[PDB]
């Protein structure tokens, strides 16, 4: 159905990010990269065995957008809620240890600057993971290494899909449609609310 501005921006991001495969990139995230003591060069010194640890993500998920518009209706701000599943495994005697859910937004900044030659252009300024968004719950005394763990993946991690996902909203952003994107800009740039 047509509608104005804000809710074709919103249908437009979400098609774009899902068509350019985001959910795959959140299925690929390089989490044991959130991992990298010494008793790990011990694994990696005996032949034919290693890595007791592995963590394997499944059920990505885009919740739906959100929308701002600065109050001087010079900016928007798009919140991106996203979900992983997470599964903690050991590969040396092969059991799943921790299933989690994790929950996350991440938000980017919209602006319309003029250049130099009188001409508009639609950027995408801020674009970072939301402070206070990152959720894990839980799906064996496992508290100790469960709350090792959650801490592990509170500063690795949101830096993590912020850098993964970020660039896909910049792809995103300027592949949009010519005349909404002409449409925004002008709205942006006049400070014409248009966001409700």
């Amino acid at each position: 159905s047509p509608t104005g501005l804000a809710g074709s921006l919103t249908n437009a991001l979400s098609n774009g990010l899902l068509s350019g495969g985001l959910l795959g990139i959140l299925e690929n995230l390089p989490l044991l990269d959130c991992l990298k003591g010494l008793l790990g060069k011990v694994t990696s010194v005996i032949p034919g065995l290693n890595n007791i640890i592995d963590i394997k993500v499944t059920d990505p998920q885009l919740l739906e957008l959100g929308l701002v518009q600065s109050p001087d209706g010079h900016r928007l701000y798009v919140t991106i809620p996203l979900g992983i599943k997470l599964q903690v495994n050991t590969p040396l005697v092969g059991a799943s240890l921790l299933r989690l859910a994790v929950k996350l937004d991440i938000t980017a900044e919209i602006l319309a600057v003029r250049d130099k030659q009188e001409r508009i252009h639609l950027v995408l300024g801020d674009c970072t993971h939301s402070p206070g968004s990152l959720q894990i719950s839980l799906l064996l005394p496992i508290q100790g290494l469960l709350d090792s763990l959650t801490g592990i993946l509170n500063k690795c991690l949101p830096e993590l899909v912020q850098g993964n996902v970020c660039p896909l909203v910049n792809e995103v952003l300027r592949g949009l449609d010519i005349t909404l994107v002409h449409d925004i800009v002008n709205m942006l740039i006049h400070g014409l609310q248009f966001v409700i």
